[PDB]
């Protein structure tokens, strides 16, 4: 299945935060309605935050996360969870290698904000 | 039900990150096996990160999140999600008022690291 | 927090299935936009299915699950999870006593259908 | 990532239930520690339960779900969610065609029982 693609409500502010846990430098691309609106880059084996931004979901509400290590696409896994019928998390794990820890870049999207 | 309480694997390094979305200054307490090991304090209405730390789960693996605003406990909601049978998120939302956005402090716990 | 309340997409077919794991006979009330549309009653300590029905979320999309055992409301816990940005589960656990297994009646709501 | 594979607690009773939503007859294979222990077959476009069983996770706790339609493997998506630090769901969607509703066979695994 395609992973890392989420439909948010239109015109909604959301947070995106990425963490790194790999020898490789991670590149996290964030697309909103098919345009790149943020790129986070960094390297850590101890969960450093390599980027955190507030974005708007725009007209279509489509948010897509892509992860690469020097242009090689990582394998992704994702899901969305809703608490209290209101608080949303869109979650991505990624794997750059063969150990299948899926933490090499971890991306958390949250809404609503404010 | 009790919310904000999670069993991690024993003696395991994990990440904890807190975001704020409220007029009120948020105080986030992290307990590991019933002892306070970290406290985050901050204020934002735009999802600012008010703390991020790496901790060890200790003998029992018990991690509890508590959130208060000027000493008044917020109402919590939580769940744990596991992706690819490996990547774990323990998720907390909190509500300091009556609008029930449950984002007033948002806490994300992730493991494994490295 | 209030639990067991979900906003589904409007006018959508959905499944609701209930499982029992308790000495006590479970009564599961399903409301759609604030009207009772199904009641499931049954007893099992081995996960028997005490009801499964197809319902429609109607104009407001509001779905609420309530559980009681011989006239006592059970304590609820709930969340919603979305896979492949499409497959939705709304999940309820309930507790009729003090052991906190939260499985005494388990309710699974799934959509889309067809 | 491999999907539909879960590590349950070892030696634990669990429920497995499958629903069908497709023109195609679904075949759901349940393996426990690499051995087939249940097969559910059926056809519905209205969420009929095509099987529900109680199983034990055995020494390794490994549970794998596989889905095929007339011998062709469906594409799987899965996650595990935990409520109240106690109630577990392992969730599987599958897609037998190109519409990506991922509901063609839906499989719910729940524990603890009793
Ligand atoms: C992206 C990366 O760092 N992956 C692997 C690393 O793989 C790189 C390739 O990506 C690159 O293209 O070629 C080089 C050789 O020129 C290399 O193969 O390989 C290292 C070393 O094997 C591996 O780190 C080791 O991972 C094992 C677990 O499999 C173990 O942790 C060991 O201690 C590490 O040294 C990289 O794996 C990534 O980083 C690790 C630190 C760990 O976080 C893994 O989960 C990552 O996938
Ligand atoms: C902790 C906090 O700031 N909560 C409310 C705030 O509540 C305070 C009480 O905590 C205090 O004890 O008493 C005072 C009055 O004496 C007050 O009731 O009230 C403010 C103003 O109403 C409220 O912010 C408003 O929230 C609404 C939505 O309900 C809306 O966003 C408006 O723009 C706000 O000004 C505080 O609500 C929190 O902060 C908001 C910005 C929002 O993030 C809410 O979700 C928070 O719960
Ligand atoms: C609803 C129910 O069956 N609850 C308890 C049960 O409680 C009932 C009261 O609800 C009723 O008001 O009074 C009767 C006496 O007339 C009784 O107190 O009590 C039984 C017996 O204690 C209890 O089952 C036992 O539960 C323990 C775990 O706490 C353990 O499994 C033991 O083997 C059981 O015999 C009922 O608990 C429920 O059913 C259990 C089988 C189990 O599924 C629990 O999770 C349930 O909550
Ligand atoms: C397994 C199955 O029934 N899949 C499709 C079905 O696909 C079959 C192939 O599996 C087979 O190998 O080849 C034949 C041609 O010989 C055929 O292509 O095709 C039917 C008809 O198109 C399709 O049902 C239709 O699906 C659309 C949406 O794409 C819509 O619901 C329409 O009303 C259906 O008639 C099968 O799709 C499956 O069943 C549907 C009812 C639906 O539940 C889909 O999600 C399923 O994937
Ligand atoms: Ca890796
Ligand atoms: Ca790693
Ligand atoms: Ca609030
Ligand atoms: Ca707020
Ligand atoms: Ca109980
Ligand atoms: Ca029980
Ligand atoms: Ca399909
Ligand atoms: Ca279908």
């Amino acid at each position: 299945a395609t992973q890392g693609v989420f439909t948010l409500p239109a015109n909604t502010q959301f947070g995106v935060t990425a963490f790194a846990n790999s020898a490789g430098t991670q590149t996290v691309n964030v697309q909103v309605n098919n345009e790149t609106v943020a790129t986070f880059t960094g390297q850590s084996t101890n969960n450093a935050i390599i980027g955190s931004k507030v974005l708007n979901s725009g007209g279509g509400g489509k948010v897509q996360i892509l992860v690469s290590v020097n242009g090689r696409s990582s394998d992704l896994v994702s899901a969305q969870v809703i608490l209290a019928n209101e608080l949303n998390f869109a979650l991505v794990g990624s794997e750059d290698s063969t150990d299948n820890d899926y933490n090499d870049a971890v991306v958390v999207i949250n809404w609503p904000l404010g």
